[PDB]
């Protein structure tokens, strides 16, 4: 009966911090709650970890396996993003900011999402709405997640409130949102001590795109000439996830947070609707796409459009 | 921009208290927010707009006909139980307390579920979460569809805090309790004015379970044994229903909505499949079954497991 709070496959500093946050929260109020995840931390997850000095969730693949009947899913809410065994236990709860789709439950159950910045945004406001005080090193990896899913409040998925949040966690956390923010974000750019596989997989979900299985992976880098000093083994390391897992396309965001433009690199069958997507021209299979930081509103969006559905 | 919030097709006073709630709470946001409908009050949700003097939300019957492209959904989520246009509309918002499936959005959205007796019992919480006084008639037509949904909070969906919400929600109405609730579920009694093919069909779905097709309706009573003075009349409607929709078996539920039990009638090549799942016998055609005011969580599972699995 012990309820497993986790967020999606190849965690991100939100979905872990926002687990974290919403599991601690239900221990507050009385429930057997344990927050695990669905991968390793990555390099950006690690420093924050380190830095508010606590351990990553434990790491679990199926909740079955695991002996739990029931879940709370933090971060996202599609299947194809969650456990393996998803289908198999109860979603008794879900926080978070994204669209809903793939997702079915047989029960009611508990649901708070809001189009907001990070799912920590929305775990915050619980705390404050059930009277229960944050920790620092809670407020620590909220923060970090709402830092994290925003670029610091530079990104266009930034919602009015967030910048409020982001002060209040960083008082409680101890930091200067500016200094703590940078070394945070510039930890993610530790790129180099990554294989090709892992590069590219390190946070990239899938999206069926008018019947294309479209992989959209990201990574932030202090320089996108940097990460291309390997373009070969990254573009043979793109073929074989795309045959491996099926994929018809595979699109590899790099961004430059700095400032802020990604480079975008396609492979597959439709590299074209990529070019449309953007109005570019792809050389050696990349462009220059400047603006972007935002996978979720400045590459998928047109990437849509373009493949149609 | 103008956003209809409504509750799903063929209301109940929950479904109707909930938007028009919900909508004046957006008001009072500063949300171009208006309350409609999708069908006229029952018996039941008429007693409560007299009783407290305030007119139905207007019938309409498609979005982009009230000039609207945004949506707010309460006590419902299921676009076969919205509003005919759903799939072309945005659906900005969502308050339910019942399962998720049929729903999908294209853009994160704010959501708020929770696994409580009724709708109205979470736009309770979102006003108070606010700071927005609730209205003394507005606090009537929520109250009116918690006592609604549960029964007078003696039903199984009653959650924990349900009834100190119906005990505030009363206060601020302006009634007692226990008295507008016995009055106004039993206003909402009304059958002898209904044909038996409209009796079989004001509250019934129909369920797979292995190969037949099963209709199980629903009809709240003060009385069964006077409901059962129609049985002839209504085992036609219902062997009638049978050979227009192919139904197998059909299940009638009078529940007695003030002792809590539903006698069960049963015509069809399954009727022991039905006794075998309530473990009683249908004795002309009909048994006892204590207890049972809710479909889903006292008729459907043992129906669902004598047809096996
Ligand atoms: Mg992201
Ligand atoms: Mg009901
Ligand atoms: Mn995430
Ligand atoms: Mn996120
Ligand atoms: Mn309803
Ligand atoms: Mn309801």
């Amino acid at each position: 009966s012990k309820i497993l709070v986790f967020g999606h496959q190849n965690p991100d500093s939100d979905a872990i911090g926002s687990s974290m946050a919403y599991a601690y929260l239900k221990r507050q109020l009385g429930v057997d709650a344990q927050a695990v995840a669905l991968g390793n931390p990555n390099e950006e997850t690690a420093f924050v970890l380190d830095y508010f000095g606590i351990q990553a969730p434990p790491v679990v693949k199926s909740a079955q396996a695991e002996g739990a009947k029931q879940v709370i899913l933090t971060d996202h809410n599609e299947f194809q993003q969650s456990i393996a065994d998803i289908r198999e236990v109860e979603v008794v709860e879900v926080v978070d900011h994204h669209r809903v789709a793939n997702f079915e439950t047989a029960n009611p159950l508990y649901m708070r999402l809001e189009p907001v910045g990070s799912a920590s945004s929305i775990v915050y406001r619980l705390y404050k709405e059930n009277g229960v005080a944050i920790p620092k090193e809670i407020a620590g990896v909220m923060l970090s997640g709402l830092i994290s899913d925003t670029l610091l409040l530079k990104s266009p998925t930034t919602h009015a409130s967030d910048p409020a949040v982001a002060e209040d966690l960083a008082k409680i956390a101890g930091v200067d949102l500016q200094e703590y923010g940078l070394a945070m974000l510039k930890a993610g750019t530790n790129l180099a001590s990554k294989t090709a596989a892992q590069l590219v997989d390190i946070d990239a979900k899938t999206f069926e795109l008018n019947g294309s299985q479209v992989r959209v992976a990201q990574v932030n880098t202090v320089d996108i000439n940097e990460v291309l000093e390997r373009q070969n083994e990254i573009e043979e390391a793109i073929k074989a996830s795309q045959a491996a897992n099926g994929y018809s396309d595979f699109v590899l965001m790099i961004t430059d947070i700095l400032n802020s433009n990604s480079e975008i690199l396609a492979l597959g069958n439709n590299t074209d609707k990529v070019e449309a997507a953007f109005n570019f021209t792809l050389k050696n299979n990349h462009a220059f796409l400047a603006g972007a930081v935002s996978r979720k509103k400045q590459v998928v969006p047109q990437l849509t459009e373009s493949f149609n559905g």
